């Protein structure tokens, strides 16, 4: 029943248990639907919840010694195609996972990708997180939410979005930064040179360029401005590249 607090992992501690040395990161600080929608959850590539206790609330959850997947990527280069690909199923699969309990995370980005001590991707952060679809009807969302380099083009845009395909798009963000080591622009909207030079299929330039042909066929796909043309993860999942065979 006894937690030593070992270290600051970055507010968020690491949590030893006093007798059996297992680890838990522990969470101190809206809170009560973080804990609400954490206790839905359960599946091998979303971070574990443990339980909560209020003194200052507390959450325990899963100590992924691996660390993030942020450190996995080498500046202006990327990592490996084949880790790459990994990482990017096991992103598809928890997500797949949280939309169909009908859940966004709606800040899907390095920084909320965990790793445990296989290299096995948990998706970390309900803090911003939100129900989509209850008794099997969606309701749209319309709060601004998100990181800007990872953000949707229709949420600058439209007063309200779906949003399964907002997940999507930061995703294909995700898989960028993964392959090219850099984040192809400062936020999808017209005035962004960069945003428009995509739209403009400029994929002779930076990051682009450094994506093989196959995985920059799938972003065509993903980074698609309207989202009711973007595809859909059943279609991700059909993609060439996304079942290449690949080793490093
Ligand atoms: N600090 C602190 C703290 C952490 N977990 C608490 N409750 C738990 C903890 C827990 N941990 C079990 C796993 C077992 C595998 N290694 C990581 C921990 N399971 C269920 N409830 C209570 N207080
Ligand atoms: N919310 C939430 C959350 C934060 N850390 C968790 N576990 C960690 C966290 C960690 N480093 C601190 C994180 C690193 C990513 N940005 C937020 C703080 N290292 C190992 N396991 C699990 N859930």
């Amino acid at each position: 029943e006894d937690w030593d607090l070992v270290q600051t992992l970055g507010e968020v501690q690491l949590a030893v248990n006093r007798v059996t040395e297992e680890a838990v990161a522990v969470k101190i600080v809206n809170i009560k639907k973080e804990i609400c929608i954490n206790k839905m959850l359960n599946h091998e590539n979303v971070v574990k919840f443990y339980g909560h206790r209020r003194e200052i609330q507390y959450l325990f959850l899963e100590y992924c010694s691996g660390g993030e997947l942020f450190d996995r990527i080498e500046p202006d280069i990327g990592m490996p195609e084949p880790d790459a690909q990994r990482f990017f199923h096991q992103l598809m699969a928890g997500v797949v996972y949280l939309h169909g309990i009908g859940i966004t995370h709606r800040d899907i980005k390095p920084e909320n990708l965990l790793l445990d001590e296989r290299d096995n991707l948990k998706i970390s952060d309900f803090g911003l997180a939100t129900v989509f679809r209850y008794n099997n009807r969606e309701r749209l969302l319309n709060k601004m939410c998100g990181t800007l380099p990872y953000v949707a083009p229709e949420l600058l845009k439209r007063r309200e979005f779906h949003a399964e395909p907002v997940d999507v798009w930061s995703c294909g963000i995700v898989l960028t930064a993964m392959l090219a080591g850099e984040l192809p622009w400062d936020q999808p909207s017209d005035s962004c040179q960069e945003y428009s030079d995509w739209k403009e299929k400029k994929t002779y330039l930076n990051p682009w360029k450094k994506i093989d042909s196959a995985p920059l066929a799938l972003l065509h796909k993903i980074l698609v401005e309207n989202p009711s043309a973007r595809i859909t993860i059943p279609d991700i999942k059909k993609d060439r590249w996304y079942n290449k065979p690949l080793k490093k």
